[PDB]
């Protein structure tokens, strides 16, 4: 009922540079590049993404609506638009996520993944679904894969494409029905938290979808993953509830996470737990790895 006030910024082809591939799939490619507004000596670090085929008009209405939903968030733990380019094709100004996605980065980097970092992408996850709920916006697709890593201490959720089949991430409801609600986003909610736990381990391996309604109608969950606790994992277990409001509310696994990232090892029991650490702006070369006048853009022209 409200009127969606977003901006949508048109931005000139002119003004921002592709620099290398950071990933290609269905959703097409994406690019690391600057973008070098007009002349506000400003150097934006940027993610664009361009359809790998055709110029079909097809192409063009389902790159604008995910545009329009992209354009409509302003969280801290979401994606925004930054902008779009009228191109033939027309691309998207995405902020850039230098670590890609939690997916990866958690089994890239098991050997360093304390249970302080866990627990606070747990929180961060969970903040940014509940704005979404406030926004009335249903993610649909919410997993790993699709949590993406500003900084190891810094994550934001994207993937727009069906907000308004990835079936072992679905609720039951989803499934049987195709009933989506911001409940069904929180039993995904718990296969991503699951998905985390066990350092990016795919959930029910080797089992295929077609056999995942039947499992989860026998009563069968995804296990307990060897580092939680019976704490965390009752959380896991409480988002796989068949009744979709006996399930966890968004601002309720805010509270709970927030509470065992207090004390992270009583949570989650990791081997060395204490001894590990990943990079930080109190890193030599953090940034480092034209460097001058570049700003990110969290800090730009801010909505
Ligand atoms: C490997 C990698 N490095 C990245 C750095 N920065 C972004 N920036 C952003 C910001 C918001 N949204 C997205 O992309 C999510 C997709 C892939 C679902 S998209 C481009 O189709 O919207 N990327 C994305 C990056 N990736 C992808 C392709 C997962």
């Amino acid at each position: 009922e409200a009127p969606n006030q977003a901006l949508l910024r048109i931005l000139k082809e002119t003004e921002f540079k592709k620099i290398k591939v950071l990933g290609s799939g269905a959703f097409g490619t994406v690019y690391k590049g600057l973008w070098i507004p007009e002349g506000e000596k400003v150097k934006i670090p940027v993610a664009i993404k361009e359809l790998r085929e055709a110029t079909s008009p097809k192409a063009n209405k389902e790159i604008l609506d995910e545009a329009y939903v992209m354009a409509s968030v302003d969280n801290p733990h979401v994606c925004r638009l930054l902008g779009i380019c009228l191109t033939s094709t027309v691309q998207l100004i995405m902020q850039l996520m230098p670590f890609g996605c939690l997916l990866d980065y958690v089994r890239e980097h098991k050997d360093n993944i304390g249970s302080q970092y866990l627990l606070n992408w747990c929180v961060q996850i969970a903040k940014g679904m509940n704005y979404l709920e406030d926004r009335r916006l249903v993610h649909r697709d919410l997993a790993a894969r699709n949590v993406l890593v500003k900084t190891p201490q810094h994550v934001k959720i994207t993937d727009f494409g069906r907000a308004k089949v990835p079936i072992k991430w679905m609720a039951l409801e989803s499934i049987l029905h195709r009933i989506y609600t911001h409940q069904s986003d929180v039993w995904s909610y718990g296969v991503t938290v699951w998905e985390l736990m066990t350092f990016g381990s795919k959930p029910y391996d080797g089992i295929p979808a077609s056999e995942i309604s039947s499992i989860l109608e026998k009563g069968e969950r995804l296990p307990q993953p060897p580092i939680c606790t019976i704490d965390v994992y009752m959380i896991m277990v409480k988002c796989w509830m068949i009744d979709a409001d006996s399930r966890p509310k968004f601002r309720e696994l805010i509270i709970e996470f927030s509470k065992m990232a207090r004390d992270p090892q009583r949570y989650l029991v990791i081997q060395g737990d204490e001894r590990m650490h990943l990079p930080s702006p109190t890193d030599s070369n953090f940034y480092r790895a034209d460097m001058d006048d570049v700003v990110d853009a969290d800090e730009y022209l801010i909505p």
